């Protein structure tokens, strides 16, 4: 007899563009759990057990979960969180202030306090992201070092692709030691030997697992309801090593910044972020192969939460497939168990009935074919998406909402937008960290609302005379407009405003 693998499933592990192909994959999904919170944390001295809560205005942005044990979530203000909680600790992030280009922490302060002179004022105020994003760039610079293919999904979330890893720890590690009398290089002699020997056709199955590699431990929650065999094939001899590594680079993260991260390892993106959210936080969930459907069956899990799916054409397809409230997956597998073909003739009858409303419809009928094989491999969790590359950027914007008479002038409004120019370069700041190339916009859009709420708008280009001067270039442009648009105005209602935004497009990376 012989593994259900072949070669070829197992080189490709060594290849960046298509080891998230195969079927023996190790992809890794961490999350840093409310990370607003965790920084806030690190930057007050606090230790986990502190109940830290980031706030905002009067609404609660991220919850630490020492704060969480209290029943304290986003929908809580910061008044029912004190009633929760009598040992708060409510941080206000950072902010600027109208008319200054820098911001400002302002601890101790906010709308909890009684204190009138310790008061954030939210009219002329706004919101500063910078030290999030500063502190995100230091997580993917030690996940980029540690990872040969990192996948930036938001501020607080990365994928990984641990193929190159987990697959030369398999065949060349000879330091690994599985208990005090063996090690990697013993154990696995007879299939490193194999692939030295090079006698094999690439569609040739692999090797038997030998005996001795059944002592390799997971590193973290083997998800495992039913009590299968842990190690039963190499996918999860792979997986094991790299739940192994994947614990490094997490305690890389938390040796080096602080933060804590919860974890999802398995053969897929999908399974793996919802693997992440399953067990949190500082926790690392495995899913085997041979555990797949016992995951997506647990209960927590319907069609709609696949990452694509959530929106209206989860919605859609509900009503098409006629799918049951609960256990929607299991319903997609076993109503059409076969073969994806099954599915997409199950969808070309239904847009070709009577009453198919193909004008509103979010199913394209042309693209039925990539529709079923998407949703029988998601049901059954072997829906590989590669590990993609965050867009170049297009377009940024900075507004505030203006409640108020706190821009009743043309000199309310400059004071704005070097505020808006400010918040603009230091993220173009953290761009050309993560380009590592310059970044320059060519284009400026101003964009206003007056008292009655009709819009003024006008573009333009910016003139950077020599390479990367903006934050003083840009607000030239800004003043320029902000000038024109008020004479657009004149006897017009127009004062006090009560939107503001700068918008760059148009951006040259060399
Ligand atoms: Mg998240
Ligand atoms: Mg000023």
């Amino acid at each position: 007899h012989m593994s259900k693998f072949t070669w070829k499933e197992l080189i490709q592990l060594g290849s960046p563009s298509k080891a998230y192909e195969s079927s023996l994959a190790c992809i890794a999904h961490i999350d840093m759990n409310a990370f607003f919170a965790q920084v806030e944390q690190m930057r007050c001295g606090l230790s986990k057990e502190d109940p830290v809560v980031c706030v905002q205005w009067n609404s609660i942005i991220a919850v630490s979960y020492a704060a969480r044990k209290y029943g304290i979530s986003r929908m809580d203000t910061i008044q029912e969180a004190l009633k929760k909680c009598s040992n708060l600790i409510p941080i206000h992030t950072a902010v600027f202030k109208k008319g200054e280009d820098f911001w400002q922490y302002h601890d101790g302060c906010g709308s909890w306090v009684q204190d009138p002179a310790k008061q954030i004022s939210v009219e002329d105020h706004k919101v500063s992201l910078e030290p999030y994003r500063r502190e995100s760039r230091k997580a993917l610079k030690i996940f980029k070092s540690a990872c040969d293919l990192v996948e930036r999904a938001s501020i607080d979330e990365v994928f990984l692709d641990l193929g190159r890893i987990c697959f030369n720890m398999l065949m060349f590690d000879n330091e690994y030691e599985l208990t005090g009398d063996l090690k990697l290089k013993d154990a696995l002699s007879n299939i490193r030997e194999a692939f030295i020997g090079g006698n094999y056709d690439i569609n040739s199955h692999l090797p038997l697992i030998p005996e001795k590699i059944k002592s390799l431990k997971f590193e973290g929650d083997v998800f495992n309801p039913e009590g299968r065999d842990l190690i039963t094939d190499w996918d999860d001899v792979i997986l094991a090593l790299g739940s192994q590594v994947c614990k490094g680079i997490r305690d890389s993260i938390k040796d080096i910044l602080g933060y804590t991260t919860s974890c999802g390892l398995s053969s897929t993106k999908n399974v793996c972020k919802l693997a992440s959210n399953y067990k949190k936080p500082d926790a690392q969930t495995i899913v085997k192969n041979d555990c797949l459907l016992d995951f997506l069956d647990c209960g927590k899990f319907e069609i709609t939460s696949f990452w694509t799916l959530g929106g209206v054409l989860g919605k859609e397809l509900i009503d098409v497939l006629d799918l049951p409230h609960e256990n929607s997956i299991k319903h997609i597998r076993e109503t059409w168990p076969d073969n994806a073909g099954q599915l997409k003739e199950f969808l070309d009858a239904k847009v070709k009935q009577s009453d198919y409303d193909r004008s509103t419809s979010n199913i394209d009928p042309l693209k039925t074919a990539d529709l079923a094989e998407k949703l029988f491999k998601l049901s059954r969790g072997r829906y590989g998406l590669p590990l993609s590359s965050r867009p170049v950027v297009k377009s940024m914007m900075s507004n505030k909402n203006l409640r108020g008479k706190s821009c009743n002038s043309i000199v309310d409004c400059i004071s704005w937008l070097e505020v808006f120019c400010a918040e603009l370069t230091s993220r173009i700041q953290d761009l050309e960290q993560e380009y590592n190339k310059i970044v320059i916009p060519r284009t400026v859009s101003i964009s206003l609302k007056t008292k009655s709420y009709e819009v003024y708008r006008k573009s333009g280009p910016v003139a950077y005379k020599g390479i990367n001067f903006q934050s003083h270039e840009l607000l030239k442009v800004g003043i320029k407009f902000v000038t024109d648009l008020d004479i657009k105005g004149k006897n017009k209602s127009y004062y006090p405003l009560t939107k503001l935004s700068m918008t760059i497009t148009n951006f040259d990376i060399i």
